[PDB]
């Protein structure tokens, strides 16, 4: 068989009949005349002047014969050259106001040019560099970066932005991985990457395909030159509409290979960002040919940035254990330990805090930063390692492999958490769907594929995404988002018991408006929970867990600090809305030696000393390690006030998380592994706080017209402060860094409690959820 007219064809041959397709020649093999029909090299992939109207000669990789129009083989810059029409890059931006395509085009195509390794300040090159680049991103709609997920790894962050799926849903969990069950491992090199197993959700070329909408493959043999895939996309949009895709990928290694070698800043690196740029003058100049430059959706996105690192700084742990023979390691910007065929609590405390400069820190998975949703996939070990930005960790010195010189053969690599300013990347769109010369806020990369499937007219799969949440990049939305409705009704309890029916073991002696800014929480799951009030705090009590799912209060910027008198420590006074056999007791805490207790609304806020009394009631009360104490008691005593004076005043939301299985999700009864000892008091893993306040700061908080301003964190409840290598020093040197490295999202926040927030304000619902997804970073 030949390929005669079947050049990187579409749609799907059997076993028997030789292959034309993109990935023929990997692991594979092709119709024999494929390499000599359809990978032509001859002369390169511009016209001269010299060759405008050229004999026309076959072996040609692009042809500059005036036939190469009808024939749909000219050079991108044909036009350009023998025509004299103007590069892409040459006109002055117009507004796309309505998409300008071809009758028989039921809607835009979509074009995505994902580029690896390219950081959010190659940018600041600008036209100088990358004029093409420039133009999308002036003219089109850009963020001044896009997140990654963590790791910043390749494949983790392209399967990411395929699926809007963190890693350990999708499953690609690294560039490397070893799976228990298939007792098998994963790595870039070789051709497990081309074996389905390892890939979960629903990728948008799957995504379109099961719609009904036709994709290019997104995929190329390593052997095809970058000119040739840009010129096969622009042959593939020149195919009749009954066979033409709506959908394209390019992706290109660059500048991520060049980054590894040189590190981000070097002068080497202007090189490999022009021949990009060059790429993409290639595919815009061939789109002006077809005159479709006025018709498609165009993304250039990233996957991570580039950080300097250089093989002097690596951490070894060999220096922290005497034996490393039976551990194996997923070395580099990251760390991944399990035995090698060995006590992980051994590990873990070998690992931690022993050399004051020490540059990576270990973790139980659960243990890690919610935000980095890394845990609830078997491929992720048990032991992770943290590595700071900058070093890599190593088994042994051995392992690292130097020149004579002593120097390495890299200075840049990623893989660190993402929240580090080097590992992030590029966003920009272009075309009619897109907004014209705007500027958004800095999203994450699994919103994506929502937006992609928006601009196809898909359906998504269930995702990680906010639908929604990126409707401000666009021109028309044929997504509205709707607030979820309320699944189980508040209880408004009166005074319905008397002192006298408690037994608890425990001894004492315009709510809604100042204190719910933003309306009730709604509870999106079936239970059953009493709205409390109280001068100071208003909050929702679970007759299920025996304490607040939310506890929601207000400090204006003048708000007082007190202390305790005497008489009122161990005070824990019975509500008498609430009946004793829904309420938590004192003799649980006082019979278990572990377990302590702390309130969400602080009596150190308190508005008078008779209010004060209120914040010592059993159902304002939670279960707390006397380790964790020393963290909320600082947050609620010191910090809270100063985040008053700083905001002009804060609204806080706080609560327990429970997630004892890492899914990032609201745990049932049935899920709780702890409990308060002897007793039904649920243990939780986590507890959050939501801070709401002005985005203009001139503002009270509780008098805000405009925009809302919102700083989050999920704090591991651990019996110890062993993460905090300070810890034994004053709080102020330590418990602000604990809170900054769990920093969240409402929206983890929500969906760990099966809460809605931010129900009522003057802000339109699309608006909220940009505010629901926005993650404050810090450091
Ligand atoms: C991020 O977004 C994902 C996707 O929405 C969320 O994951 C889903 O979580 C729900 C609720 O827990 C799961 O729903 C259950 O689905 C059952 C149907 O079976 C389907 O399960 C397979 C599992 O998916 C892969 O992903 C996990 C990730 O760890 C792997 O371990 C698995 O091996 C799979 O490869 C599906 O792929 C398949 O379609 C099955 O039909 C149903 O019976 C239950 O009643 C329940 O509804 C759902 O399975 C999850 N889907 C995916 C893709 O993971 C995730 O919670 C979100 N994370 C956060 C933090 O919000
Ligand atoms: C994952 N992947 C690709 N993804 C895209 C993509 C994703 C989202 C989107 F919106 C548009 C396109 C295109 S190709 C992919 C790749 C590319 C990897 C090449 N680069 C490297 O090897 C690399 C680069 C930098 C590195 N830095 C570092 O430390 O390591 C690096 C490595 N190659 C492949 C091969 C196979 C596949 C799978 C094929 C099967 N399908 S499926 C099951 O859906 O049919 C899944 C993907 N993807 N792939
Ligand atoms: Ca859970
Ligand atoms: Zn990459
Ligand atoms: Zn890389």
């Amino acid at each position: 068989g030949s390929c005669k007219g079947r050049c990187f064809e579409l749609q799907e041959v059997g076993p028997p009949d030789c292959r034309c397709d993109n990935l023929c020649k990997s692991y594979s093999s092709c119709c024999h005349d494929f390499d000599e029909l359809c990978l032509k090299t001859a002369r390169g992939w511009e016209c001269t002047k010299d060759r405008c109207g050229e004999v026309r000669n076959e072996e040609n990789a692009c042809h500059c014969s005036e036939d190469c129009l009808s024939r749909g083989d000219c050079c991108t810059n044909y036009q350009v050259v023998c025509k004299g029409e103007s590069h892409w890059v040459d006109d002055d931006c117009e507004e796309i106001k309505v998409p300008e395509c071809p009758a028989g085009f039921v809607r835009p195509p979509l074009i995505i040019f994902s580029v690896d390794g390219f950081r959010a300040s190659y940018m600041k090159k600008g036209s100088k560099v990358m004029p093409n680049i420039e133009k999308l991103r002036s003219c089109g709609t850009h963020a001044p970066y896009m997140r990654p997920v963590y790791p910043t790894k390749t494949f983790p962050n392209l399967y990411t932005l395929a699926t809007g799926l963190y890693p350990e849903s999708h499953g690609i969990v690294g560039n490397s991985m070893y799976d228990p069950v298939f007792d098998a491992s994963f790595h870039l090199r070789g051709r497990e990457k081309f074996n389905h197993r390892w890939w979960g959700g629903q990728p948008l070329w799957i995504t379109a395909t099961k719609q009904g909408v036709r994709a290019g493959t997104f995929f190329w043999s390593v052997s095809i030159p970058h000119e040739r895939r840009i010129l096969t996309i622009l042959q593939w949009l020149s195919l009749p509409d009954n066979e033409r895709p709506s959908v394209y990928a390019f992706y290109s290694e660059q500048p991520d290979f060049s980054g590894h070698k040189y590190g981000p800043f070097g002068p080497e690196m202007t090189n490999p960002l022009r021949e990009i740029d060059k790429t993409v003058g290639q595919l815009m100049d061939g789109l002006k040919q077809l005159r479709l430059h006025r018709c498609v959706n165009v993304i250039f996105v990233g996957d991570h940035g580039m950080e300097d690192v250089t093989c002097d700084r690596t951490e070894f742990l060999s220096n922290y254990l005497t034996n490393v023979d039976d551990i194996t390691l997923v070395p580099g910007t990251l760390g991944r330990i399990r035995a090698k065929s060995y006590d992980p609590k051994t590990i873990i405390a070998a690992l931690t805090c022993k050399k004051p400069d020490q540059h990576f820190k270990p973790y139980m998975k659960q243990h890690l930063p919610k935000r980095l949703h890394y845990a609830n996939n078997r491929r992720i070990e048990d032991i992770h390692l943290l590595v700071d930005r900058r070093w890599h960790v190593a088994r042994k010195p051995l392992d690292v492999y130097k020149k004579p010189s002593g120097k390495c053969f890299f200075q840049g690599d990623h893989g660190f958490d993402n929240k580090v300013n080097s590992m992030q990347t590029v966003f920009v769109g272009y075309g009619p769907t897109f907004k014209y010369r705007t500027k958004v806020p800095p999203f994450e990369n699994i919103e994506l594929y929502n937006v992609m499937c928006d601009l196809l007219g898909l359906k998504p799969a269930p995702n990680n995404g906010t639908h929604g949440s990126l409707n401000h990049l666009l021109r028309t939305n044929t997504f509205r988002p709707t607030m979820p409705d309320e699944v189980s009704r508040p209880n408004y309890p009166g005074i319905m018991y008397l002192q006298s029916e408690f037994d608890l073991g425990c001894t004492c002696d315009s709510t809604k408006e100042r204190h719910l800014l933003y309306g009730r929480p709604a509870v999106l799951y079936r239970t059953s929970y009493d709205i409390l009030y109280h001068t100071d705090f208003e909050s929702g009590y679970s007759e299920i867990f025996l304490m607040p799912l939310w506890t929601s209060y207000t400090i204006s910027k003048q708000a007082e600090v007190s202390s305790i008198p005497e008489h009122l420590t161990n005070c824990v006074r019975p509500d008498v809305r609430v009946s004793p056999g829904f309420s938590q007791n004192c003799l649980a805490y006082k019979n278990d030696k572990q377990m302590s207790y702390g309130f969400l609304f602080p009596p150190y806020l308190s508005s008078s000393p008779e209010a004060k009394y209120d914040a010592f009631l059993v159902t304002n009360m939670v279960p707390m390690y006397p380790a964790f104490k020393r963290v909320w008691a600082y947050f609620q005593r010191v910090l809270v006030k100063k985040y008053a004076s700083e905001r002009n005043g804060v609204n806080v939301i706080s609560g327990p998380i429970f997630d004892y299985n890492y899914d990032g999700l609201r745990d049932t009864e049935d899920e709780i592994k702890q409990y308060v000892e002897g007793s039904s008091i649920p243990v939780p893993t986590h507890y959050y706080s939501i801070i709401t306040s002005c985005l203009d700061f001139t503002q009270p908080a509780d008098k805000c017209d405009g925009p809302l301003s919102v700083s989050s964190f999920i704090l591991p409840h651990r019996p110890d402060n062993d993460e905090s290598c300070n810890s034994s020093e004053d709080e102020s040197k330590w418990v602000e860094e604990l809170m900054k490295m769990h920093t969240a999202r409402v929206r983890d926040i929500e969906h760990l409690t099966g809460l809605d927030f931010y129900r009522k304000t003057s802000r339109s619902y699309s608006e909220i959820l940009t505010l629901k997804t926005y993650l404050h970073t810090y450091e």
